[PDB]
C-alpha cells in the first residue's frame, strides 16, 4: 500500500528486539505502508532529546533502565502520535495509584485495606495533572490506627478484614507478597518471592502478624476457579487475548514445562471480561496492556496492571496487532492530514 508514515520505537533494545516486536514490525513494513525508526540504547541513554530521531507514530514504554522522564520530555517537544501514555506508566510503580485508577473507571478489584507508612504516593505536578484527567487525586495520608484483633482479623481505622488475606508492598515492582491463612485452614502463611524472574514460595506455620515496616495493601484472598490466575492482553478497547496459569497462593505449586516456562492455557473471555479489558486499557491510557484478573465463581476482579505487554509466539496475535496498529495509524494520519 501507499506509505502511511514512520513508526518510531523508543524503548530499550532488550524489548525492541523481542520476537513479538520484530514480527509485528515486520508485518507493518513488509507492504511498504510503514517505515520503522530505530532509536537504540546509546541514543536513548546518552544523546539529548532534541537529537533523537523523529517519526509520525511512536511506540514507547518503560522497562528496566529506560529514562522515562527523558522520553516524556521528548514527546512533549516532538508530539508524535502515541498509543501508550508515558506519564501514566509511572503509576504502575505504586499499587495504591493503580487501584485508585481502576476504581475511578469502575473496574472491580478485591476488597482491601491499606497501611501506608511513607506518607502516601508521591507525584509531581505533571503526574497530578495527568491523574486528574483520569479521575484521581493524589492525597497525603498518615499511618492509620491498626491492630490484629485476633490471629485471624486485621483492623485498620476501625474497618476489619478476616483471613485469608494477601499483603502486597505498595511498590509495584516488589513481588515479596505474603499470604496469611486463616487458623481454621491450618493457619500460618506463605512468602512468595522472585529470583531473577523465577517465582518461588515458602510456607511458614508461624507467619501470623503483618509486616511492621514498609507500606502495604491487604487484599482479601480470593478463591479462584481452578486455583488459576488469568493473564490478559489488550490491543485497544476492542481486542483482548487471555491465558490461564496455576497460582501458587494456596499450595505453593507453580506449573512449568520442561524448558522451565510457566504453563499457560488459552481461555475464552466472557463479554463482561472483555468489557473489563477495554476499561483497563482506557483507564491507564495503554493501548497495548497486560493485566491480571481473578475468576471467582462468576465474578472477575483485576489485581494487577502491568502495562505494555505482547503475547509471544502467537501468529494470530501478531497479525491482529499489526492490523489494529495499521488502522489506528491510518486514522491518526487522517486527523493530522
Ligand atoms: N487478592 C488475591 N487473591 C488471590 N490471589 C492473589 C491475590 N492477589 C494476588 N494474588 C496472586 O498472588 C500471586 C503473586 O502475585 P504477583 O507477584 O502480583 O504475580 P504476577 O507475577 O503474576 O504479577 C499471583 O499468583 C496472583 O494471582
Amino acid at each position: 500500500g501507499a506509505k502511511v508514515g514512520k513508526i518510531g520505537v523508543c524503548a530499550m533494545d532488550a524489548k525492541v528486539l523481542s520476537k513479538p516486536m520484530r514480527h509485528i514490525l515486520n508485518r507493518l513494513i513488509e507492504h511498504g505502508e510503514f517505515e520503522t525508526v530505530i532509536f537504540g540504547d546509546k541514543v536513548i541513554l546518552d544523546e539529548r532529546i532534541e537529537n533523537w530521531p523523529t517519526c509520525d507514530f511512536l511506540i514507547s514504554f518503560f522497562s528496566s533502565g529506560f529514562p522515562l522522564d527523558k522520553a516524556i520530555k521528548y514527546v512533549k517537544l516532538r508530539k508524535p502520535f502515541i498509543i501508550n501514555d508515558l506519564i501514566m506508566q509511572k503509576i504502575l510503580w505504586d499499587r495504591r495509584l493503580c487501584l485508585q485508577v481502576l476504581e475511578a473507571y469502575n473496574v472491580p478489584t478485591p476488597p482491601r485495606l491499606e497501611i501506608s507508612r511513607d506518607g502516601g504516593p508521591r507525584a509531581n505536578e505533571e503526574l497530578r495533572a495527568k491523574l486528574r484527567e483520569h479521575g484521581v487525586e493524589v492525597k497525603p495520608v498518615e499511618e492509620p490506627e491498626w491492630k490484629m484483633v485476633d490471629d485471624d482479623t486485621l483492623e485498620v481505622d476501625g474497618k476489619t478484614m478476616t483471613k485469608p488475606f494477601v499483603e502486597k508492598p505498595v511498590d509495584g515492582e516488589d513481588h515479596n507478597i505474603y499470604i496469611y491463612y486463616h487458623s481454621k485452614n491450618g493457619g500460618g502463611g506463605r512468602r512468595l518471592f522472585r529470583k531473577v524472574g523465577n517465582k518461588s514460595s515458602e510456607f511458614d506455620p508461624t507467619l501470623v502478624h503483618p509486616r511492621t515496616e514498609g507500606s502495604y495493601i491487604y487484599e482479601q484472598f480470593m478463591d479462584t476457579d481452578n486455583f488459576e490466575d488469568v493473564k490478559a492482553y489488550t490491543i485497544g478497547e476492542n481486542f483482548c487475548h487471555a491465558e490461564t496459569r496455576k497460582s501458587p497462593v494456596v499450595d505453593g505449586i507453580v506449573r512449568r514445562n520442561t524448558h522451565g516456562k510457566e504453563v499457560r492455557y488459552i481461555t475464552e473471555l466472557s463479554d463482561e471480561e472483555k468489557t473489563i479489558a477495554g476499561k483497563v486499557s482506557k483507564a491507564f491510557s495503554q493501548m497495548i496492556c497486560g493485566f491480571d484478573l481473578l475468576r471467582v465463581s462468576g465474578k472477575s476482579y483485576v489485581i494487577d496492571v502491568n502495562g505494555f505487554s505482547f503475547v509471544k509466539d502467537n501468529k494470530a496475535y501478531y497479525d491482529s496487532c499489526a492490523n489494529i496498529l495499521r488502522s489506528t495509524f491510518i486514522e491518526a494520519k487522517k486527523k493530522m492530514d
